[PDB]
Formats: C-alpha cells, sequence, structure tokens
C-alpha cells in the first residue's frame, strides 16, 4: 500500500495473507474470507502454481512476524480460476480457494459481505484498500497490514486514464487524480472494502495499475458485484 497507515488488530478480519511454500515460504497475495471454507482472491496470483499443495492461508494476522513454522494456517483443497481469465489487464481476475478445513469465526477472522445485485446502483464513499504490499515501486513486503482510504472512480474517467486499455464494467477503479494513495506489489488478491449502512462490502479485488499511486493512474480492481452469480455457482454447487 502506498500512502497508507498501520491497521489496528481486528480492523479487516476478512483479510488473509496467502503464502506459497515453493521454493521457500513467502507471502504471495492478499485474499478475503467470504465463507467458512472460501477465500476470494485474484486469478493472476496462481501464475506458475502447479498444485494447491504449496499454498497456506493465514487469517487473524496483523503482522507478518506472527507467521513461523508453528503458526497455524488453512491448506487449500482446490484452486478455482474464472475460465474466461487470460490476464489481469483483460479482466476476469477472480479466483476462489476452497479450504481443506473450516474457518472458526471470531473477532480476529470473519467473512466480508459480497455486494448485493441491488447495490450496483449505490455510490460508495468509504472505501479502503488493505495489504502487506510495497509502499513504493522498489520496496519490500510490510510487516504490519496497511490501509488506505481511496475514492471510487467512474468507468468513463478510468477509461480516459488508461488509453490503449479496454476498461470494462467488470472492472472498478479507485484513486486520487493527484495520486499518492494506492495498492502496490504484494497487495493483489486482497480486498477493496466499502462501508455502507454500517455494513462492509467486498466491492473490489486488488488487480492492476500502471505503477503505484501515480497521478492520473487509478488502481484497477475486479468489480465483485459483477461476479456474485459466478461466486454462488462455485460456492453453492449441488
Ligand atoms: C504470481 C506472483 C504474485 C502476483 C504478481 C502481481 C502482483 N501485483 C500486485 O500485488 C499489485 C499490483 C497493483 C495493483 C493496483 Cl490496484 C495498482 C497498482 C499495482 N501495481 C503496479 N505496479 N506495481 N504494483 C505483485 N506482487 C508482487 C509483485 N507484484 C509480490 C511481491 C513480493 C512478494 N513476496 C515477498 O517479497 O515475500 C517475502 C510476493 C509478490 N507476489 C507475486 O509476485
Amino acid at each position: 500500500i502506498v500512502g497508507g497507515t498501520a491497521s489496528v488488530r481486528g480492523e479487516w478480519p476478512w483479510q488473509v495473507t496467502l503464502h506459497t511454500t515453493s521454493p521457500t515460504q513467502r507471502h504471495l497475495c492478499g485474499g478475503s474470507i467470504i465463507g467458512n471454507q472460501w477465500i476470494l482472491t485474484a486469478a493472476h496470483c496462481f501464475y506458475g502454481v502447479e498444485s494447491p499443495k504449496i499454498l497456506r492461508v493465514y487469517s487473524g494476522i496483523l503482522n507478518q512476524s506472527e507467521i513461523k513454522e508453528d503458526t497455524s494456517f488453512f491448506g487449500v483443497q482446490e484452486i478455482i480460476i474464472h475460465d474466461q481469465y487470460k490476464m489481469a489487464e483483460s479482466g476476469y481476475d477472480i479466483a476462489l480457494l476452497k479450504l481443506e478445513t473450516t474457518v472458526g469465526y471470531g473477532d480476529s477472522q470473519r467473512p466480508i459481505c459480497l455486494p448485493s445485485k441491488g447495490d450496483r446502483n449505490v455510490i460508495y464513499t468509504d472505501c479502503w484498500v488493505t495489504g502487506w504490499g510495497y509502499r513504493k515501486l522498489r520496496d519490500k513486503i510490510q510487516n504490519t497490514l496497511q490501509k488506505a482510504k481511496i475514492p471510487l472512480v467512474t468507468n468513463e474517467e478510468c477509461q480516459k486514464r488508461y488509453r490503449g486499455h479496454k476498461i470494462t464494467h467488470k472492472m472498478i477503479c479507485a484513486g486520487y487524480r493527484e495520486g499518492g494513495k494506492d495498492a502496490c506489489k504484494g497487495d493483489s488478491g486482497g480486498p477493496l472494502s466499502c462501508k455502507h449502512n454500517e455494513v462492509w462490502h467486498l466491492v473490489g479485488i486488488t488487480s492492476w495499475g500502471e505503477g503505484c499511486a501515480q497521478r492520473e493512474r487509478p488502481g484497477v480492481y475486479t468489480n465483485v458485484v459483477e461476479y456474485v452469480d459466478w461466486i454462488l455457482e462455485k460456492t453453492q454447487a449441488v
């Protein structure tokens, strides 16, 4: 996160750190608890991931230093990537991780509500991008979960900013015209959380941008409202 501040413990209890084990263990991406056995993340996070056997999901984490060999995690049973996904810049940058075990809900780990279909018309004014990513382009993964309040941007205004790209309605952008606050390397997969009627909703999944927090370069996010039916299709399968 660029231009953010340290989160407080329990502030984003749906936030998870998705770690890879091959060749050595390291943070890979962010993610959101959306069900007791479901993590919603970005499809691009699995580039060169041969099996879910190398993945470890950590919930209830504020500081990456909380993770050692004795720290408990959730194994990943299945990786479900949207089958229209080619690359982040083309959209469909959404994936579901089905966990081997059930998440025990408490004040340190709980699900974020998905946006309602009737909430496609609502205008969110309190949105936050969270993660353990870089504070600038050439940096390192942060120990403490960072947060940044970012304004939502119209598809039209985002399309002006990304000439040469096709910004679809399945994408949602966020950022200040002058930059300064944004997601960066290590944040992808994580949430873009918006508070509405005292209820947090998963509006976006951190996807891509040209650089980090640049003037007139909004962060591009997967527009979760547009994938509610795809999420239910995979999580509610008979
Ligand atoms: C499959 C491989 C995965 C995802 C690749 C894409 C991802 N993009 C992002 O995380 C965010 C992009 C982005 C998103 C928005 Cl919304 C706006 C502006 C953005 N950026 C544009 N240029 N940089 N960031 C990214 N993550 C890292 C570098 N780049 C990264 C850095 C460090 C570690 N681990 C580490 O040091 O452990 C000790 C792990 C990763 N993970 C990855 O390599």
